[PDB]
């Protein structure tokens, strides 16, 4: 293995030279303009096909291989539905029926709009609980039993319409990447703290206490509050149960888990409790008996179409916000799981679209905002779903139950229902392990999990993530603030730069400082680099040049006067031991040592760096030549080119040369922009590599 | 000029087995505490004098040289303390005496705490808005014309001492640093709405109208709206004293920026205005003549000390934190421009806790906040100022008018003190042509001036800052969000590798991809990088992985079925025309085709670019290396190593070699805490520099 290379010294201008470029189009805006404006017929046919993607899934059904399939997996996930429809619909505080309208509708509009072929659509419990503080909200903001329900009911039909509302346009617009903006440490902080979230506000129905309807900041302890001061008050009949029923459905689901292989299909335990737990409540008459809080009497049927309320929607408009992009998000995440698992394409901006559609249609039949639950999604895809067709079969399910089976779940109790909910949990729980392996990763992502815990712990969940949104973008400034600057040397006497200070037998070559920023430069940095620059090569470049202008001025003055005369040769100390007096510049007149230094007037040059006549003195530098390795700085700003351009002014004026090596041609380009070049800050100072700029520098040396 | 190179081939780990490396000597945290726990004699006195800044300015004070110029410069700062402090007051709509106040305490505490030497301390017109309005909320939400003026001079003191508390707490915690938040474009553009801001403030005594104390969000509106809707109410004395006053001074202030060559000093206008206003008014008795609105008499003296009301604490917090922050920040820029010009050294923390002790003394003796005004500064440097004995100076002229000489300013129109400070707002009002420049040369931070703009203009000063903060973080993501990636190719034959678009008669090696990412990678990142090296190389090696793994299983199944057999030379096809049954298989087995291959069963190889038996059909690719070009990859986050990790796993296991170069050491320091590296990947993929991979992977072909 040789290395071995031979080319001429390449200047960044003088490979642009000696290398022809290839054509460049602007791509002008009004281009980009200009092809949308197309309406080719084959255009018009993608986009509709795009905003209608049933009409492109359904007429390429494998119904020999997928009809099975689709059908078992519906019914499954609609009994699922069904049940999570009733427990989420207890997270909102409304009846328990208008879960199965959002189990219901949102799903048979994202059979004609959605492209995801595996979630099961509908509410899951972080949405529900949102949704409910939501209400809350709404109804303490609006100016003056049955009663309470009915305005609950009509403030949560708002808040998903408008959160519809607020999807489907972001859907429109096509921003469906606003996903990205929440990294993974984000996300585990908040479904952590969510989770802790949902626990507590399980709580009323294990127990079976009345809690008011607490809003936030720091509605979880308020809640806790409120449960915990009335703890004598708890029915022990619906503790019991609801204990019996978690403790019975975590030991069978652990053992799904770890017998996969040996089980021919997973025992179904949340069924069986709840058929269970429904036919005791019923058989014991529980209700009447121990007093308990059963699902009770559902109308059947479905409610007309409400019109929503502009005065919910201007209280609510922040809430839906947070609720509109918590509901993306998760469908979104639990959507890509699938589309790479199973090889499709799944488009983000029509999955708002879809989900956005969903939302409106469900908050006018009175349903409540939900995108996707993880657990039921998971279901659908374990029991063989194939396309959204098990999606339909699952709707149908909870339409069953909404028109003709719906007395059946009468007798079940609230606290079996909670129950169920707080199995689910376990996974979400397990999620404070990542606190740890965070910490010994990465420092800055273990502040991101914990503060995003913290802040949806303290503030809501509404509030806290987009305060969490915040600091985790301030994490991407903490991570550059401080960059770990150093001075490169050349090791083996070949083309390699390292750290100074890494190995041994390094070498500088003389008078020359090569300085590294292994970060982006830009406002928040700027200053920082200046000062590691400074400390680098050992002096301020502007205080050296006061200096300079200094001495200039009392040579000059010096030559007016006589003691000093000028000569092809140096200069004339015609009077020794000469006076001391500081011109002593006054504050209007300082900048003057700033400027510049000309010495025209005097025919020969000083030379800064040797003695000067009369005693006058300045600080010496050995350095001539500083090169900036900029490779790892991705972009400048204003801020940095401006603190830039200004630090190699001053090199420049002080007589220092300065070299940037490492740049791509983007960058330049870009710095072609900001007004960076001029003379004396010419595009000569680009170099290709620090061996191009430091074979350079001894060339002119030589 | 040749750039002459003969070296090994170098992979980062083999460097390093060549290059003994220095001691690599870490820094404990408990070090850190120990260091900072030395309590050294000298720390001591170093860490008292830090905090005492005037113990060590002060007996190095030149008085031959500073003495008189300290005192022209005090005394001429002193004379427009006192008018910007009565401004001021009426800013803050509380009684002028309160403005003389705030000139008066911070500017004295700043002489012991300050290491400026050139900022005068006192109100400014921003700080006086920000303060006004908190002051108006806190009084709305305390639960239940003197009596109105006391409430909110107790406000304003409170809101103070609130102020200075939480500066005191930032210089403390050493958080001096959180000035670098703040870009030229954010101030830019906040301190041009906030000018509006004033300008819309001074219309009620332009025209002396009564106008409410409102609030924000848009509060510049409300007001705006308040003075033009009784604009027929408008007093004209007062409309044309203003008018006459903002036309001279304007027009003189001109000549002293134009003639300052051919003027000895400059031409007092504001204060001769405000001498011959004053005494026309009283002259021709304009307070009951023409109803104008006169500052009045003020009781002389100082008030006694009052105590904080913690009830204003909690209702103006969230203000008293931007008002801490605005404070902090003005203060810093202006005395950072006087240190760089005067080169001494300005600590920032000093500052902090200076001016928080500063506002603290202020509101406690019914003074409001104030850290510095630049106009007033500018004075006191451009009269001579060089220490801040300027400052005591200017202190004790506002201390005589406080005590002797107040009534002579009781006949002086509050119009007149308005017109004046509309005369300062010609410097940030020009701050619009910003916009223009901005976006010729980077339109992230025209986007960062506009939305700064936007949100103080309609949100206030406070909300306005916060949320201006906020997007100027969020286009850093903006920045680095969508990098445009790019595929490197040979230019010359030697090591020079470039954009595969820019130039003519590049060179790819056969088979090898180099892709280049110019942003480090994080979680807003890796999704668009992972999307642009599969269209960069041409195909999804996860797909590939998973047609090949389908294909090896018919192939086993085929050989079961005997239909084919084992050859070192290939596969016999016993029985061609193979039955096409594909497994289809189910959700829950298909995660078997993502596996790595391992065909160790059969004696040779299956070269799956070769053709396979019985028509076995699998996508074929020319790619056997891809080199990542991570130069420009300053940092990764833990999604974007998963995401990377991921990425590398897949194309190792289809038998691309991988290569990772241009990274610095550093980077793979913290690439090995993130449990990046294990079997199947390892620390043999990172290599020097592309030329360094092109030739390794040569070689390996070869
Ligand atoms: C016939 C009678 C109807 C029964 C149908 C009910 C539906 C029964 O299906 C449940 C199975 O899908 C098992 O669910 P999983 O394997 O996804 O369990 C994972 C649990 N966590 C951890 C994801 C929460
Ligand atoms: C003795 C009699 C009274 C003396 C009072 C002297 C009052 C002080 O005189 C002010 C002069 O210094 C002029 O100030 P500048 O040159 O800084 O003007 C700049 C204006 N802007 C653009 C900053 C607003
Ligand atoms: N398989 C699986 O994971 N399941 C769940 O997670 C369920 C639930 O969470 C809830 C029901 C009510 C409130 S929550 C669930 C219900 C049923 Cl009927 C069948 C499977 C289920
Ligand atoms: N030189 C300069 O810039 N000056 C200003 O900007 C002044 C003011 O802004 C105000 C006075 C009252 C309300 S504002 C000012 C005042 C005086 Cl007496 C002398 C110079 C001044
Ligand atoms: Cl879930
Ligand atoms: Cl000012």
């Amino acid at each position: 293995n040789q290395y071995i290379v031979a080319r001429p010294v390449y200047s960044t201008n003088a490979f642009e030279e000696n290398h022809k470029k290839t054509g460049r189009h602007h791509k002008t805006f009004l281009d980009h303009l200009k092809v949308c404006c197309s309406c080719s017929p084959q255009k018009a046919k993608r986009i509709v096909l795009s905003l209608f993607p049933i009409a492109s899934w359904l007429p390429a059904y494998r119904l020999k291989e997928w009809l099975l399939s689709d059908i078992v997996s519906g019914i499954s996930t609609g009994i699922v539905a069904v049940l999570q429809g009733l427990a989420f619909a207890l997270l909102v505080d409304i009846p328990p029926v208008y879960g199965l309208y959002a189990s219901f509708f949102p799903a048979i509009i994202y059979l004609f709009f959605g492209t995801s072929r595996h979630i099961s659509v509908g509410p899951f419990p972080i949405l529900s609980m949102m949704v409910g503080l939501a209400v809350s909200g709404a109804v303490s903001k609006a100016v003056p039993l049955l009663d309470d329900e009915r305005v609950r009911v009509a403030a949560a039909a708002s808040v998903t319409v408008l959160s519809g509302i607020i999807q489907l346009a972001f859907g429109i617009l096509r921003i469906g990447f606003v996903v990205i903006y929440l990294s993974e440490s984000l996300i585990s902080g908040f479904t952590t703290a969510a989770a802790v979230h949902v626990l507590v506000s399980q709580l009323k129905f294990i127990f079976q206490l009345t809690v008011p309807s607490h809003t936030d900041p720091v509605s979880i302890f308020k809640v806790l509050y409120s449960v915990f001061s009335q703890i004598e008050k708890t029915n022990i009949a619906d503790l019991v149960t609801a204990l019996i029923v978690l403790l019975v459905v975590s030991i069978v689901k652990e053992i799904n888990q770890r017998f996969k292989d040996k089980l021919p299909v997973p025992i179904p335990i949340e069924f069986i409790m709840t058929v269970i737990a429904a036919g005791v409540s019923y058989g014991c008459d529980f209700k009447n008996r121990f007093k308990v809080a059963v699902v009770g009497d559902m109308n059947p049927g479905f409610q007309p179409p409400i019109t929503p309320d502009v005065e919910t929607f201007q209280n609510t408009v922040g809430d839906c916000f947070g609720i509109a992009m918590v509901a993306f998000a998760v469908a979104f995440s639990v959507a890509s799981v699938y589309s790479l698992k199973y090889d499709y394409p799944l488009d983000g901006n029509q999955e708002l679209i879809a989900l956005g559609l969903g939302n409106i249609v469900c908050g006018v039949f009175r349903g409540f905002a939900g995108s996707t639950a993880l657990s039921r999604s998971a279901v659908q895809e374990s029991t063989g779903g194939k396309t959204q067709i098990a999606g339909l079969i699952g709707a149908i399910i909870v339409l069953i139950v909404v028109l003709a089976i719906g007395f059946l779940l009468a007798p079940l109790q609230k606290s079996v229902l909670a129950a169920l909910a707080l199995g689910n949990l376990k996974g979400m729980l397990m999620q404070f392990a990542e606190i740890g392996r965070l910490w010994r990763k990465d420092k800055y992502d273990c502040l991101i999990w914990i503060m995003t815990f913290i802040f949806t712990i303290v503030l809501g969940l509404g509030l806290g993530l987009a305060a969490s949104v915040a600091f985790q973008l301030l994490t991407i400034v903490f991570r550059t603030q401080f960059p770990k600057c150093s001075t490169l040397a050349n090791i083996g006497r070949t083309n390699i730069y390292k750290n100074k200070k890494d190995y041994y037998d390094m070498y500088e070559p003389e008078g020359v400082k090569i300085f590294r920023c292994p970060s982006p430069i830009y406002f928040a940095n700027i200053g920082f680099f200046r000062r590691k620059l400074i400390d680098a090569v050992g002096f301020s470049p502007l205080r050296i040049l006061r200096k300079r202008n200094k001495a200039l001025r009392k040579i000059r003055k010096l030559q007016k006067q006589g003691l000093l005369q000028v000569t092809p040769k140096g200069f004339i100390c015609t009077v020794d031991t000469i006076k001391d007096s500081d011109e002593e510049l006054d504050n209007n007149q300082i900048e003057v040592l700033d400027q510049p230094i000309n010495t025209t007037d005097l025919p020969f040059h000083i030379d800064w760096n040797d003695d000067l006549p009369l005693n006058i003195e300045v600080p010496k530098i050995s350095l001539h030549s500083l090169i900036l390795d900029f490779s790892a700085v991705s972009f400048l700003d204003v801020s940095s080119v401006r603190g830039l351009k200004s630090i190699l002014q001053e090199f420049i004026r002080i007589k220092v040369d300065v070299y940037i090596v490492g740049t791509d041609d983007d960058f330049i380009e870009k710095l072609n922009r900001y007004e960076f070049f001029d003379g004396e800050v010419k595009s000569s100072i680009f170099f290709l590599t620090i061996h191009d700029a430091v074979l350079h520098i001894l060339m002119k040396k030589d």
